[PDB]
Formats: structure tokens, C-alpha cells, sequence
């Protein structure tokens, strides 16, 4: 089949660890499964861990990027479901970073039986400000971002990576994220950037039935703190919010000492 060439090969699927329960880790825009490097060592002894890359990431084949399939987030949610079915995983804890949080939400709406919980990191149901909604961006801000990608992809990557990652502009996390951003095919980065930035998942939040743990940095370029409160209030499922005293959109990569313990508590404990 209902959701789908090897699925495991196309998504660079890696299955590691051992245990009764399975954790599936979904990464955000501009990075890949390497974003979970500091988390994975704390999971492998207790859980089976599934890592995969989103179609369109620089580590994936650009010839497999189906513009119709990925014209909405549902295309990524069907790839996630196909990965779970391919592996015969009947239930998982899903940890979704950035766009993967909404991808996970959508997959749980299509298949709630496959998810016991969703742990979101840097999630947002809508980036653009609306009448009674603070997303953090005006349409003009996105228009400037897309113009910069059209004009000079390399310069945009170098200017955007320290802003998205936060903290020290010469850190290893900034260098890793500039590298994975620049590994994307520029036209795919622009197409995906537009699909994500123009998404609006608000209407479906009350229909979510899988419990959600909402985690984010207090200072995140793409996610005002208010978005975490908006998610908690509007998700129809049982949810909990934890705002971390950290800076950055990829905090599990840039501040692991303070961020990893928080992610671990939400994975290991139920609401």
C-alpha cells in the first residue's frame, strides 16, 4: 504493498542495537541520519534502533526524487510506513527531528497501530505567521530565503548553517551541517525547502491519537517557543512539552551534553 527497487537501499536504512522495543529516528531538512550520532550510543544496549535518510537528502539518489510524491509531507510519511512494513516492525517509538516530527505525525494518522509514541525535536506545524498564529516567519522572509538559494546555493549554505545550528559559528556542528546542506542537489533543496516552509499541519493536530513528547531549544531560529505550546494545546492526543535551555535547531548534534539526557528521559518514560 500500500505505501511504496530496495526500500532499505534507497533510504540507507541501518538497523542496530537489541531489545524488546524499537526506536525509529527520522532526521530534519538539510541533514541525514548522522544527526543522531550522540544519541545512538545511549540507545543500542536497550533498544533495536532504525536509522534512515529522507528521500532528497544529499546521501540519497537524486534520480529517485519523485516531485509528485514529495509535493506534500504525506509522501515522506508513506516512505516511513514502507520502511516499517519492509522491516516487519509492528510498533515503534518514533523520534522525529524538525520536518520528521510532522512526517511522523502524518504517518501516525495513516497508521496509528505502528506507533506507541512520538518524540518531537524542533517541530512546527506551520512556519508562516497567520492572523492568530506565531510561526516565526513572514512570507517576505521565505521569499528572501528562496531567492538566496536560487542565486548562490553555496553562499546560502555557508550563511544559513551557523544561523540554524546556533552557538559558536566555527563549531564542528556548524561545519557538519554546512557539509550535509551543500551535499543536497540545489534544485531539490529549493523544491523541498518550499514544500516544508509552506506546509500547514494545524487542521489535523486534533485527530492525532498517538502520545507526543514535544521538545525544543528555547532559542531556535525556525521554531518560536510558542509553537511547542500551540502543539501541546491542539494535538488531540496526550502530550507533554519540554523546552530545553539550549540554542539551535539541531540541539541533539550541537549541545549533546544538555540535550541527550532530555531526549533519553522522554524516550525511556511514558506520559
Amino acid at each position: 504493498s500500500l505505501y511504496k527497487g530496495v526500500v532499505e537501499e534507497a533510504h540507507n536504512v541501518k538497523v542496530i542495537g537489541s531489545g524488546e522495543a524499537t526506536i525509529v529516528l527520522g532526521h530534519g531538512f538539510g541533514t541525514d541520519q548522522s544527526v543522531w550520532k550522540h544519541l545512538v550510543p545511549h540507545l543500542v544496549d536497550d533498544y533495536r534502533v532504525v536509522l534512515y535518510d529522507n528521500m532528497g537528502a544529499g546521501t540519497t539518489n537524486p534520480d529517485y526524487f519523485d516531485f509528485d510524491r514529495y509535493s506534500n509531507l504525506e509522501g515522506y510519511s508513506f516512505d516511513l510506513i514502507a520502511i516499517l512494513e519492509d522491516l516487519k516492525i509492528e510498533s515503534c517509538i518514533f523520534v522525529g527531528h524538525s520536518v520528521s516530527a510532522m512526517i511522523g505525525v502524518l504517518a501516525s494518522l495513516n497508521r496509528p497501530d505502528l506507533f506507541s509514541k512520538i518524540v518531537m525535536i524542533s517541530a512546527s506545524p506551520r512556519y508562516v505567521n497567520d492572523v492568530d498564529y506565531q510561526g516565526g516567519f513572514e512570507q517576505e522572509d521565505l521569499n528572501q530565503l528562496f531567492e538566496a538559494i536560487r542565486s548562490n546555493y553555496k553562499a546560502w549554505c555557508l550563511g544559513f548553517a551557523p544561523l540554524a545550528v546556533g552557538g559558536d559559528m566555527d563549531s564542528i556542528a556548524v561545519q557538519e551541517f554546512s557539509r550535509t546542506l551543500f551535499n543536497m542537489r540545489p534544485d531539490i533543496a529549493l523544491s523541498v525547502g518550499q514544500t516544508i516552509f509552506q506546509s500547514d499541519m494545524r487542521q489535523i493536530l486534533p485527530f492525532v491519537t498517538v502520545p507526543c513528547h514535544i521538545l525544543q531549544s528555547v532559542k531556535d531560529l525556525a521554531v518560536p517557543v510558542v509553537v511547542s505550546e500551540y502543539l501541546h494545546a491542539n494535538l488531540g492526543c496526550e502530550s507533554v512539552v519540554e523546552v530545553i535551555p539550549s540554542d539551535g535547531h539541531l540541539p541533539q548534534l550541537s549541545s549533546p551534553d544538555s540535550v541527550i539526557p532530555v531526549i533519553l528521559r522522554h524516550i525511556r518514560n511514558d506520559i
